[PDB]
């Protein structure tokens, strides 16, 4: 497996190698290879069901395959069929995967939980719903023993002990060691998860007759060694404090025949473990570092129980995107009770009514049309066929996500239109070799933010097109309702207004929040048009929540470095919260070290709460305006979040 963005689709094109398709062709080939390819494809599907959906290519080995005649041939878990959409190109099978929709409670998509469990007679793996319930419940035999201590066991002595919740008979295979190592994780996991029961290797399970193995190949020493190894190597988890170890006991019940010993019956007694025990790491995957990565048992078990954090501590908050109706990688979104919900923000920033085609930014489309001549003609030409939708403009859409603005890009237009794929229009003053690259990367990052961060469950593709002002998805991906583009815009409001809140990242895992109208206004303002601004006093964290994003914008637009964005803030909690952040935004230095040091290379400066600047320290405004105006490249930006 790998991850390829080189494909025309602006998505996560997992290259799953070459498969051999066709049901009959599946039946008439190597079953080992069939299972290998099926497992690889399901690996890729489980990877894309978490990461945010994408594509799976496959170089078909079958010459003359046809998706209408020969079928597919893939054996797929039943829950992994509501998401896959298959397709064929002349020599490439494609499988388009949407998100996971956190359907039926389970947060992430799992192939198999590998949390075995023993029912009345059989050891079955807990499905994802059972495993989630089982973790949620652990977080919040005298007769078989008498048999266990028995010394003499004669051949074919029919045991009075029947298979039950606490016993299990497993006959010996050809290789006793290989078979016991293959079966021990299973039964040990089963017993530890359940009330805890014994297991006897070497005795038939239905007739319950002592058989054992021949002594010529078995060695009790190496057997016990391998058993304790493969029993302590089991990936376990622990919701408790002591963190004990798997407390088992092993015994070799003797085996006699006509008064002559001929083998043993490996009797293993596993006690009820206080925490979950796996047979190996869960078979769940994701796409990380642009490759496939198996979620670690600790992260798997802390993700399956990543319930929406209890907002009972702060009864003033209100939840708006629960993780029970979102994607795997989404986070909840709480808003103050008085601040507007997600629905009002959607209907205010991106209205939807089918009588015409409107523009989300009236002032951005207007100023762009009053400045550039011909932009109005190009937009009215491209926007002519579509009758219902909304065209949204942004001085450069790559910046509103977090990417890096390019040179020679007039503006970016996204059109949300029902009954057709949403279309991204990127308008260039001049054609070059970066048109396609920039458009595809902006569209790909936009879809990723809409799915992962925004939490869009249904199918979503953003079609990128470039126009110099001077592929094909299946029918499923084409919108079909006016009640799903409403979901797309309720997710876009989150993508363009969501920030990782600081108030509640102590209240749980992590909880996003929504900027007000004034903060998004002051953020959307063009920097290359306004390199100097004095902001009215912002109540509460106004300036901080805004500055932490204005600095990312400053780094992206001006191609500046984090080391050239000075952040002059006084309060020490602000200093630690901004500096010790993992993203390395700026250099928070107080007013004292501001005027007690020389900044030779600082280009952009953002000041916080100039109301506390003492005059005896020095006339800060002159020095600041000097160091910005005389910056290395051009007049630097100067934002003073005074009150
Ligand atoms: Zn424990």
């Amino acid at each position: 497996l790998r991850i390829d963005v080189d494909t025309n689709f602006p998505e996560c094109v997992v290259d799953a190698g070459k498969v051999t398709l066709g049901t009959q062709q599946r039946q008439e080939m190597d079953p080992r290879l069939r299972e290998k390819q099926n497992e690889i494809i399901l690996r890729a599907v489980c990877a894309l069901l978490n990461s945010g959906g994408g594509i799976i290519k496959a170089e078909i080995e079958n010459k003359g395959y046809n998706y209408e005649r020969h079928g597919v041939g893939l054996d797929v878990p039943p829950i992994f069929r509501s998401h896959l959409d298959k397709m064929q190109k002349e020599n490439h099978f494609l499988i388009f995967v949407k998100s996971w929709n956190t359907e039926a409670g389970v947060p992430l998509a799992t192939l198999c939980s590998n949390l075995y469990h023993r029912e009345r007679t059989s050891t079955d793996v807990m499905d994802s719903q059972e495993a989630l319930a089982f973790l949620k419940c652990r977080t919040q035999n005298v007769s078989a023993a008498a048999l266990f201590d028995r010394k003499r066991l004669q051949y074919l002595e029919k045991l009075n002990l029947p298979e039950s919740t606490h016993v299990e008979f497993v006959m010996f295979s050809t290789d006793v060691s290989h078979c016991v190592k293959d079966r021990l994780p299973k039964c040990v996991s089963a017993f530890a998860n359940t009330e805890g029961g014994y297991v006897f290797f070497g005795v038939h399970d239905e007739t319950c007759q002592v058989i054992g193995c021949e002594k010529e190949k078995i060695d009790l020493t190496s057997l016990r060694a391998s058993i304790d190894g493969c029993i302590k190597k089991l990936p376990v988890h622990h919701f408790c404090t002591q963190r004990p170890e798997i407390k088992y006991v092993l015994n070799f019940l003797e085996v006699h025949d006509k008064g002559a010993l001929r083998g043993y019956v490996c009797a293993i007694k596993v006690e009820k473990f206080c925490c979950a025990v796996f047979a190996k790491v869960p078979s769940s995957w994701q796409v990380k570092d642009n490759r496939v990565r198996q979620l670690p048992t600790r992260e798997w078990t802390a993700w399956m129980m990543e319930a929406d954090p209890d907002l009972s501590r702060c009864p003033e908050m209100v939840l708006q995107l629960s993780l029970s109706s979102a994607t795997p990688r989404s986070k909840p979104v709480c808003i103050h009770k008085n601040s507007e919900c997600l629905k009002e923000q959607q209907k205010r920033y991106f209205p939807v009514f089918s009588d015409r085609v409107v523009y989300t930014p009236e002032s951005l489309y207007k100023e762009l049309f009053s400045q550039h001549k011909g932009l109005r003609d190009l937009i009215n030409t491209e926007m002519r066929p579509f009758s219902q939708g909304i065209l949204i403009f942004s001085q450069s859409w790559a910046v509103d996500l977090g990417l890096q603005e390019k040179q020679g890009v007039i503006c970016d237009a996204l059109l949300i239109s029902q009954n057709n794929t949403p279309i991204l229009y990127t308008i260039f003053s001049k054609w070059d070799a970066g048109c396609k690259g920039y458009s595809m990367i902006v569209a790909y990052s936009l879809k990723q933010k809409l799915v992962n961060k925004g939490g869009y469950t249904g199918r979503l593709c953003i079609t990128p097109l470039v126009c110099v002002l001077n592929q094909i998805y299946p029918e499923s991906y084409n919108f079909m309702t006016p009640q799903h583009m409403e979901a797309l815009l309720q997710s876009l409001v989150i993508v363009l207004l969501g920030f990782k809140s600081f108030l509640s990242e102590e209240l749980g895992s992590e909880v996003l929040n929504l900027l007000t109208n004034k903060q998004y206004e002051l953020l959307s303002k063009n920097l290359r048009k306004t390199r100097e601004l004095f902001v009215h006093g912002l109540p509460g964290s106004g300036k901080t929540i805004l500055a932490l994003r204005i600095m990312e914008k400053i780094r992206n637009v001006f191609h500046c470095e984090p080391a050239n964005i000075l952040y002059i803030c006084e309060n020490q909690p602000l200093k630690k919260l901004v500096s010790f952040s993992k993203k390395n935004i700026c250099q928070p230095v107080t007013r004292k070290t501001f005027m007690k040091n020389n900044f030779e290379h600082i280009q952009h400066i953002i000041i916080d709460d100039a109301q506390n600047f003492r005059t005896e320290d020095g006339d800060w405004y002159g020095k600041a305006k000097f160091i910005t105006q005389t910056a290395r490249d051009g007049p630097g930006v100067l934002w003073i979040f005074l009150d």
